[PDB]
């Protein structure tokens, strides 16, 4: 067997004392080799005298061959087990979702399917490695945690983490050489044994069986973290229940795989698209200069922790910067500068990422996603670093205002964008206090009924939308020239590529008996396809493809019909998969999430406003009293701070009060008043002038007026921030109108 | 033909008036479609009434089929040409090296090989597009340049470029929609015609023929830019000579392809490795925190314009961060944190980029590549943005101090690292004024002779190096255990992977007749391979593989011999390929480049030192006179600057004097004294204290002493900066020793 290293006693008298270390890949094999050949010191550590290696179907067949297993045996007796060359198999896979959730889960499912008795009595093991290590400055022995719950619980009891650094080891390749030495020093303590319980059989049949309905039922709930009692139990007994592993790690892997293709219902974007939007907001905030697609993709991968390859990242950026009839985004995030694709090839004809550049639609992004509300969203922490937020809460329900189509592993996601006017009317009726049927909409939301209609978006569509039964249909347009005996196709159904449509028409021989030649003469936006028919066939086409009520004979001939199928599957904010029936439900579910955000916005802005008022008042007082103070007479920082303290100047946190980027209201109240005199001692010479003093006084008056206005808005009815919500809705509508007027190029 | 659109009159009465637009790809096809269907305005513009499209072997066969060409025809008469369906073929390729240098060159070579008369009388055309566009703030009509020489010449005559923005269009996908409209408005003016001259046949046979020696001769010189007279001629006559295109664009493409695999002799790194090193220096300058491989690759692609895929970038970063016996880098740039690879698989067993992290070797990089010398190197400008420098000039000849092996398109590059001690001795003898045979080394350099020897690096090699004839050989080590009848391999030849060696031994049946089993029991660094022989074969092995003077019988048996072949092919600083014979020549060629850099360093530091002395003197004067000035009494910035001017304070450029990042000596002398009073008006309140004043006075005294020392160093013999060079050599040696002592992990 290739990439297999045997031991001295494998298959010998003490073969039962041997071990087989199943490595995930080449890096795992290198780590195992480094650990095993380490036996020049600490002789108690493992070596090749009893431990072999193997790399992880042909792979499972090889593992069976090295293990000397028999497919016709059940291994219910010790004598039957004695024929095995190795006493146990240990899987050395990484702690990430792809390694321990997929490969280890597949190995466990295979062993349970073929030899359950080996798992029951104990034959399959895994090598737990320290997931998180905390290093103390000056201390040589780190604090090692095997689960994130342990690290979190330990951190809650720590006074301060300033002198502590946290390193996450989710992969076997992330362990340094000295850490590998330390791990293989205690190797005998870090290997656990799998145990099969009663619920484990059912859990295995749910995750790895052919029963898709049970899998969909199981994936409807988020990941359940291991309880502290369970963590203590597994650490004490040195045994992993198979059911617990399947319920935690495999479920997390499956939910992460599904989450990549199915977006949240609050913002209508997946994790990758959320990362891209956050990176675009961060990059183009200072200056909205054009940046190339590969450069911006590198920036996103650097800042928002986008570990996937550059191909998918560049494709997603291009798709987010695309704007053409039938595109996925009716309101794309980025302004495309160059050739980003055409409707004929479905956007796949975009230019190379090295040539096309991307620019952020500042007027649309700054209004739809307010910058002041970005500090209140829950953020995703990747290895201790703050990545993109868990979900965006835009001013309007972006999940239903844009086209979407993404298949999944069993699930289907397909949405057709609703009309902007109807959504705006519904949201305004919900928000506006004095507006017809405003209380009626509240009653409708309370009793889950619909009053105002939602219609599919007819923009960028030179056709007519018709409803029949409970489904929507989009029709194309055609003209007939009897003189030349041709049919000119002027518009295709919604989201139908021109090249794909032509190929589908050509691939049908029956239609080809009547069609002589098809030429694509369409523009970039306008469709013009000339179909030449054979002599004396138009009457035959009408006779064969009989005209029906649903579609005309020509429409049946040319496949000028589309079905607006809608599968409203989305991801809940706290994990899991949620299924909606109508877009009304998505709107009514998204409304409270945004309604609750304005109150937090207003309270945080009130507290921060008080803090800025205090600081600017103190600064203006120092500006007025600088001549009396004569700060240059004092020697160092300590004496200056002391004399500033004698004059009653309050000590404030300069860094946090000015920039409370992610501080809560309680944090602001408890910490912002425990700083130093930097706010005075760091004032520049140009700020001592009368012009700067007058500007600061005017700013203080404006902040006081804004504080009073914030109090009034907090006292507003029905909910705080209703008028602010209406103003933001109007701004978003104006930005969308300006974008649509200028081909989504704000010039 | 797939992806082909015909015209109305193609093959008709006016078929000679038709055109065939050969597009490079899907983006070129989209641009051509947008331009052709644009004919709703400006009817003089081209349309589908006379212009068709086609996408660019099967491709050439398709082009021939649409053109209706005959392989048995020469097309020497107009009547023969009249049978053609299209009057001419126009290649729509991008202006970059890969598009117009490779695809267009290949098409021209094909047409010249098969139908030269079509090129001679005129049948192959190309579509020139504006490469560079300059936009004036407030002006609607940009200034379009088709070559970089035109833009450079226009820029030399401009007073200031602050109000001008420069956009480079090297790809067809980089043209915006309005720019595409403007281009197709003048389409009839922007299409040129290819002409075949006498030297064009020879140039075609050199570039596309089978004569590799002529290609190597041609690639020995850098790219020759088009002369201004030639540019005016081609713009006036609307004709591109084939010889000029081959000599410029194809030569540039070939030189860029070769340059990617062959490094410069001044620093021993290719363009990608130079970009990676510059990005690492820029990223880890502020803080040397660990960063993941994919994150750092994204940062490099964002900052240093690394347009290649993330796979190659991550592989190169991993290779630059690798450290193991037989690795490419004896002194790797980055400190590898994790599993970056082992000698058994040649470094291909590295972990995933998502898990392993990279850290910059600050102590080695800051000493080998001085930060003060990074401002004087010539930099590469990518689309107007300053990318990595053209070449690095380290303290020591890094090109010959590290292993290297990179094949090329006809060329071979393979270097074996020389001993550090011998190189240090030679460089010190060159630099040190009072050192034995110092003048002797100068005479040797003058007359191109060798005095002190260079030997291959024996570090990290548990074997003996022997020289026979003019070649070097590396021998492995083995032991024989007659009791067990086995041979234990303890060390492999230089740069020989363990797995590859084992597979090569196994693949030889003759050696396998004597070998029963081979097991790999080697450590991460130490090799231990046990080879079991069949009974009574050791004497047979000795008898068959006869012992010779060069290698022992066992060494011939196990292939424990390597040949230290050296191909010293490098890239000149100003383009081209240079071939050396011995490492002595590389050292003697690299020495003057570094010798000349110290003088520029010293002069620039002298001028900058004078400027800092002036600014700090003025600042200290203002600190002393602040109480008298009473700056708070004046209203705005203008009045404060005026009163500061009355007191005789000099106006200096605060931004440039403090940070002259890329200003030459003449620029420093001419511009640094034409600023404002920001250096005084931006002083913080904490800087007015007596402690800050004392610190500034001490800094002024230190700067005066350093200015005197810089004058003394400029007056040094034999060349300025000799003592500084010796100090930097000692620092580099100490850093290398510290790295080698700590496994290249500076802890």
């Amino acid at each position: 067997v290739d990439k297999y290293t045997r031991a001295r006693n494998a298959g010998g008298k003490r073969a039962q004392d041997c071990m087989l270390l199943a490595a995930e890949g080449d890096s795992a094999l290198s780590l195992l080799r480094t650990g095993l050949t380490l036996g020049k010191s600490n002789p108690s550590g493992p070596s090749f005298d009893f431990c072999g290696m193997i790399s992880l179907n042909k792979v499972l067949q090889g593992i069976v061959q090295v293990l000397g297993l028999d497919f016709n045996c059940h291994y219910k007796t010790q004598e039957e087990r004695a024929k095995l060359r190795y006493g146990c198999i240990v899987a050395c896979v990484d702690q990430d979702l792809d390694g321990c959730g997929k490969i280890l889960g597949l190995l466990l499912a295979y062993f349970h399917l073929f030899w359950p008795q080996l798992i029951i009595h104990g034959f399959v093991k895994r090598l737990l490695t320290p997931l998180i290590r905390v290093y103390e400055k000056g201390k040589t022995m780190p604090v090692e945690f095997y689960y994130e719950q342990e690290f979190d619980a330990w951190a809650k009891k720590q006074t301060s983490l300033a002198n502590h650094t946290v390193k996450y080891y989710k992969g076997l390749a992330a362990h340094d050489t000295h850490e590998v030495k330390s791990m293989f020093k205690h190797f005998d303590n870090m290997v656990y044994t799998f145990t099969l319980d009663d619920s484990a059989k059912e859990l295995f049949h749910i995750y790895f069986g052919g029963e898709s309905e049970l899998r969909k039922r199981e994936l409807c709930t988020g990941v359940v973290p291991l309880t502290e009692t369970q963590t203590q139990s597994i650490h004490s007994v040195r045994r992993i229940p198979c059911s617990l592993h399947l319920q935690v790690d495999t479920k997390a892997y499956k939910l992460d795989a599904i989450e990549r293709q199915i977006p949240n219902f609050l913002d209508g974007m997946t994790r990758a698209r959320r990362k891209i939007l956050a990176g675009g907001v961060k990059c183009f905030a200072s200056n909205n200069r054009e940046r190339k697609v590969f450069q911006f993709g590198g920036y996103v991968a650097d800042h928002m922790f986008y570990h996937h390859g550059d191909m998918s990242l560049n494709t997603s950026i291009i798709k987010a910067a695309q704007y053409y009839p039938g595109s996925s985004h009716l309101y794309p995030v980025f302004i495309g500068i160059g050739s980003f694709g055409s409707r004929h090839l479905g956007g796949k004809d975009a230019g190379s990422p090295r040539y096309i550049s991307v620019q952020l639609a500042s007027e649309f992004i700054k209004t739809m996603f307010p910058a002041e509300d970005s500090w209140l969203l829950p953020y995703v922490f990747e290895d201790g670093q703050r990545a993109e937020p868990e979900y965006y809460v835009p001013v309007l329900p972006l999940a239903i205002m844009e086209y979407g189509a993404n298949p999944s592993e069993g699930w289907k996601y397909t949405t057709w964008a609703r009309q902007l006017e109807d959504i705006l009317a519904l949201v305004r009726a919900y928000v506006d206090k004095d507006n017809p049927k405003h209380e009626l909409l509240h009653y409708a939301i309370k009793h889950k009924i619909t009053i105002l209609p939602l219609r599919p978006s007819n923009y960028n569509f030179k056709g007519h939308l018709k409803r029949f039964g409970q489904y929507y249909y989009s029709y194309g347009t055609y003209v007939i020239s009897e003189q030349r005996n041709i049919i000119t196709i002027t518009e295709l159904p919604l989201r139908v590529p021109t090249v794909a449509y032509i190929e589908s028409i050509k691939k049908s021989s029956n239609r080809m008996t009547f069609i002589e030649e098809i030429i694509d003469y369409s523009s970039s936006e306008t469709i013009e396809i000339l179909v030449k028919l054979k002599p004396n066939s138009l009457n035959r086409i009408v006779e064969e493809f009989k005209e029906t009520e649903e579609q005309d004979s020509i429409e049946n001939f040319l496949r000028l019909r589309n079905c607006l199928h809608s599968h409203l599957n989305f991801v809940k904010p706290k994990g899991g998969i949620i299924e909606f029936n109508t877009y009304y439900e998505i709107l009514y579910a998204w409304l409270p999430y945004r309604r609750e955000l304005y109150q937090k916005r207003l309270m945080r802005e009130h507290a921060v406003l008080k803090l800025r008022i205090i600081m600017e008042t103190a600064i203006v007082r120092y500006i007025n009293e600088s001549a009396e103070l004569n700060l240059s007479h004092y020697e160092d920082e300590k004496e200056a701070s002391r004399i500033l303290s004698e004059h009653g100047f309050p000590p404030l946190n300069h860094t946090l009060i000015i920039s409370p980027e992610f501080a809560s209201i309680e944090e602001l109240n408890q910490k912002a008043l425990q700083g130093c005199y930097t706010y005075i001692l760091s004032l520049q010479a140009r700020e001592l002038l009368i012009a700067a003093k007058t500007r600061r006084v005017e700013k203080i008056k404006k902040m006081q007026a804004r504080l009073d206005k914030v109090e009034q808005l907090l006292q507003e009815s029905p909910f705080p921030g209703a008028s602010v919500w209406l103003e933001e809705i109007d701004a978003v509508e104006k930005a969308i109108i300006k974008g649509r007027n200028t081909q989504w190029k704000f010039h």
